[PDB]
């Protein structure tokens, strides 16, 4: 008989459990899956104690509807910062008008008591207002977050290990800050929005999963347009004539005197330019004793960085991005079409007596394990 | 021809960002105003270049188009298998 | 009303073909991603706006 705390997980661990689960390099989940069995059972403890709790256990309850909330309150105040900033100077409207589904009612009647606040007190009023109910929202959040996690009872060291605690902790000063110090502070809630979405999460990875050859590769393209600007110094000096405008208290300068400037130039202009650097230095006319010299510089630079080098790096970002397709495939087919316990394939129960259905529902269901685990860390 | 300020209002100023710097492809150094290295803040343009350079133009338009490659490809491993 | 309006016609082209449709869905079956990777570009000009 299955214990009686084992009816106090929710959902969503149940289905981290099932997708986080690693196979190790035998080729197997138990040691992983064995690993988190005391997670479980301290997190359905608390489970259990906030029954007690009617009030915590309903803010508890709600992580989708603050998350949300204080979402959509933060790219609203961020809109309505970009479009009318500076606050200074109000111009009315009044023209010769004016300007089933439950959530949708709502947001409108929300938008339109923001809107018709907005037009009557004014900018900054409404502004504060928001900022303060965003920061509200989000303590009641970060006490919900707190709540359901429950790990404030192991300690203060464990508020301090963990990053989402942390993470919450940063989003609310910045909230704070931009309700305090100055509006533009509200730009940085918008990296909120990684966090929350999980595909966008997978395309950052593209870029990060393999970051050093990327490193490696920019390193590469700085020694490339080093050693460039040094050959350009010693036999192109004169022809690093930029053009500049000077500011009252358009002429040409000369910026290749030093090679700290000769090297920032080629970086700065020859990079940035689509043509290489032969865009930014003076076209010479077919007499000059340097022609053939200029030209093939002007190619060299080109073929080697701009078509070479960036398009390695790249090419890297491809190749890092079709990986990581490639192994949540294989992760994927892998947990769909092998039982998780015995790791037997599904063609092994073709024809006989029972089938791979009802094999990984009832005599290797790993929610029985787990429930025999606990029994008998719990059972004298 | 005359010339015009655009960044007196946060909206223009996104604006001329978004549109210039964006489309252009040396980034958003080559629609402003092109300084001495006399100046103060030469070091401080030169970085904001860069930086603009290399974070959008190098980086998310070529994940936008790896996104594209990367789907593109999947459908035709797809339909090999079925 | 418009000879202008029999260009909105070229648009069965894609019905039409097979292989377009198939290059479509290139774009269409991940345009999540697509949309969010926007949406972060637009992230990025507002900051260095
Ligand atoms: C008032 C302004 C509100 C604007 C929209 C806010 C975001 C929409 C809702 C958030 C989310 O649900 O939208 C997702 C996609 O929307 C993205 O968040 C786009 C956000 C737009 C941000 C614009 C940035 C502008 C830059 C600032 C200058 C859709 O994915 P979905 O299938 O529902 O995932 C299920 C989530 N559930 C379970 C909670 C429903
Ligand atoms: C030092 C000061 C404290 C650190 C502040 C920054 C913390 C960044 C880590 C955020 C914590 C967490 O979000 O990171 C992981 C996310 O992975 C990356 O760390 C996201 C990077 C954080 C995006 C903000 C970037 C700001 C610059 C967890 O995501 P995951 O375990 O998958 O499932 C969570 C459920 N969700 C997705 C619905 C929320
Ligand atoms: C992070 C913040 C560091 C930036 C501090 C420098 C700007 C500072 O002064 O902050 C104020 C508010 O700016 C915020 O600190 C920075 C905006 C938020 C940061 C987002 C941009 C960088 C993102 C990096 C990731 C603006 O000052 P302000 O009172 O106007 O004085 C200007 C003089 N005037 C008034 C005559 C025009
Ligand atoms: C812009 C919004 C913030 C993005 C910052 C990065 C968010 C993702 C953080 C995390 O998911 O990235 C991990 C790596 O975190 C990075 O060290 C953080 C560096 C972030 C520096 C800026 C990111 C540049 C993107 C533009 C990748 O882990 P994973 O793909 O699972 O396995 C790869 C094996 N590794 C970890 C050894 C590489
Ligand atoms: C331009 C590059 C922008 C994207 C690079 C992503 C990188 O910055 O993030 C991580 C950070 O990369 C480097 O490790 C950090 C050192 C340098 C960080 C400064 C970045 C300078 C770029 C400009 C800012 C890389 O992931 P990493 O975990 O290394 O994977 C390799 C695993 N190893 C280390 C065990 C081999
Ligand atoms: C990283 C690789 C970088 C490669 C960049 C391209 C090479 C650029 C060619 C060198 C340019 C210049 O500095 O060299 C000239 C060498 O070229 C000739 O001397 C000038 C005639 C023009 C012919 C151009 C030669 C192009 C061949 C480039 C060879 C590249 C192969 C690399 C060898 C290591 C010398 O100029 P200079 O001495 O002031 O003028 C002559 C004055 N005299 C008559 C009194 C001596
Ligand atoms: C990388 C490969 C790039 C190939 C370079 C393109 C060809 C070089 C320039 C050709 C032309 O511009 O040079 C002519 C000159 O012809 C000769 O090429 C110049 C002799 C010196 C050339 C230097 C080396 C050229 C070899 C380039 C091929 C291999 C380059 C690989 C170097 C790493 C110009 O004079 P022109 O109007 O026509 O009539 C000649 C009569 N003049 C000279 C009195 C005017
Ligand atoms: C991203 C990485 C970009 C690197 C920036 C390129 C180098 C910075 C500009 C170098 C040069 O232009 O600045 C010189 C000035 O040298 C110093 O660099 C200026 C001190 C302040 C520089 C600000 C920070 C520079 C550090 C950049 C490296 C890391 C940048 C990463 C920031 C995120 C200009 O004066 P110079 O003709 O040569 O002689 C000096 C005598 N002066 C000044 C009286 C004229
Ligand atoms: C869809 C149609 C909406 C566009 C209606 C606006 C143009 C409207 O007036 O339609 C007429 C016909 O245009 C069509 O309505 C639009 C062309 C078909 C739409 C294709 C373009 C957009 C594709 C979007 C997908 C053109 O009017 P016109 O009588 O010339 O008046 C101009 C004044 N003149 C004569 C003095 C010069
Ligand atoms: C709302 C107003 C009514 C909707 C008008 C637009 C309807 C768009 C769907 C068209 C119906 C059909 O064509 O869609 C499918 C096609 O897939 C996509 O929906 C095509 C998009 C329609 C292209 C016109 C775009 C106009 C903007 C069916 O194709 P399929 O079942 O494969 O086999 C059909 C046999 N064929 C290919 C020889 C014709
Ligand atoms: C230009 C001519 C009209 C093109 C419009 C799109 C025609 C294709 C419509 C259809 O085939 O696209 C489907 C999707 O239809 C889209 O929702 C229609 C949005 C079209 C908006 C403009 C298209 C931008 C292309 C430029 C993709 O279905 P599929 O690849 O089978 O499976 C992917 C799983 N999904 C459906 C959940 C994503
Ligand atoms: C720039 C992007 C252009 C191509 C994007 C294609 C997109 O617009 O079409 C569909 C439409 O994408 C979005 O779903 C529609 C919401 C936003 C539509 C407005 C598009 C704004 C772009 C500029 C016009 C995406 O397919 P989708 O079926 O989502 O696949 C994900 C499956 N989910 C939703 C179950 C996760
Ligand atoms: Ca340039
Ligand atoms: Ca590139
Ligand atoms: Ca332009
Ligand atoms: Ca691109
Ligand atoms: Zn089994």
């Amino acid at each position: 008989p299955v214990p009686s705390i084992c009816e106090f997980l929710t959902k969503e661990s149940k289905l981290r459990i099932y997708y986080t689960t690693e196979r190790d390099e035998q080729g197997s989940k138990i040691n992983d899956f064995f690993l988190r069995s005391e997670d479980l059972f301290n997190e359905m403890n608390w489970q259990k104690k906030l029954r007690a709790q009617p009030v915590l256990y309903w803010c508890a309850r709600n992580m989708s509807f603050w998350s949300s909330i204080s979402f959509n309150l933060a790219v609203l105040m961020n809109l309505l910062v970009a479009f009318f900033y500076p606050f200074k100077g109000v111009r009315g409207g009044t023209l010769e008008p004016h300007w089933l589904p439950k959530p949708h009612g709502i947001r409108a009647l929300i938008a339109s008591t923001i809107l018709r606040l907005i037009f009557s007190v004014g900018l900054q009023p409404t502004l504060f207002l928001l900022g303060a109910f965003n920061v509200c929202n989000k303590i009641i959040f970060l006490m919900s977050f707190v709540g359901n996690c429950g790990t404030f009872t192991r300690g203060y060291r464990a508020m301090v290990l963990d990053v989402e605690f942390l993470y919450h902790l940063l989003y609310l000063l910045i909230c704070a800050m931009g309700l305090f110090v100055h509006e533009f502070f509200y730009s940085l809630l918008l990296f909120d929005l990684v966090y929350r979405e999980e595909t966008l999460l997978n395309v950052i990875k593209s870029v990060t999963r393999n970051g050093r050859p990327i490193i490696l590769t920019a390193a590469l393209a700085l020694i490339l347009v080093y050693l460039f600007s040094i050959v350009g110094y010693l036999f192109f000096k004169d022809d690093f004539i930029l053009e500049v405008d000077r500011l009252p208290n358009q002429d040409k300068e000369h910026t290749c005197e030093t090679l700290l400037m000769c090297i920032v130039t080629v970086l700065s202009h020859g990079l940035r330019s689509g043509g290489g650097v032969g865009d930014v230095l003076r076209k010479p006319s077919k007499e000059e004793p340097l022609f053939a010299a200029r030209v093939i510089y002007d190619l060299l630079f080109f073929f080697m960085v701009i078509i070479i080098v960036l398009n390695l790096i790249f090419g890297v970002i491809i190749d890092t991005f079709a990986d990581l397709r490639s192994e949540k495939q294989k992760k994927e087919e892998i947990l769909k079409t092998t039982c998780f316990i015995c790791g037997l394939e599904r063609d092994k129960f073709d024809n006989k007596t029972v089938t791979f259905e009802e094999h990984i529902k009832e005599e290797h269901n790993m929610w029985h394990y787990l429930c025999f685990i606990v029994l008998v860390k719990v059972k004298d």
